[PDB]
């Protein structure tokens, strides 16, 4: 499923994602916008065999286990699979496991590279959440 912008607000807003440990809500729309355009079933692959899954690319080293991946963690004790469900419940109950971290929001390289500095409230202008 591709999201769009304010239907992907309204969605974390109503699972708590706005203000949470200290980023608010437009900076999880900025994140989900540039690492995956708003698609649950985006995948990358990466030099170190690790995947990224899902609205939030989250990785398959540290946080879910495909099954593939060396020296993998599974932080967020789950199948990397649920990741890529239309439905973003348990993106978004990995991602606040993942922003606990003392990293914050730099575990999403396109958070830390094109949503940090900006402004980032213009993501969740003119929605009805
Ligand atoms: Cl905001
Ligand atoms: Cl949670
Ligand atoms: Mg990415």
């Amino acid at each position: 499923k591709v999201y769009s912008r304010c239907e992907l607000a309204a969605a974390m807003k109503r699972l708590g994602l706005d203000n949470y440990r200290g980023y608010s809500l437009g900076n999880w729309v900025c994140a989900a916008n540039y690492e995956s355009g708003f698609n649950t079933q985006a995948t990358n692959r990466n030099t170190d065999g690790s995947t990224d899954y899902g609205i939030l690319q989250i990785n398959s080293r540290w946080w879910c286990d495909d099954g593939k991946t060396p020296r993998s963690k599974n932080a967020c004790g789950i199948p990397c699979s649920v990741l890529l469900r239309s439905d973003i419940t348990e993106a978004v109950r990995c991602a606040k496991r993942i922003v606990s971290d003392g990293n914050g929001m730099n575990a999403w390289v396109a958070w830390r590279n094109r949503c940090r500095g900006t402004d980032v409230s213009k993501w969740i202008r003119g929605c009805r959440l």
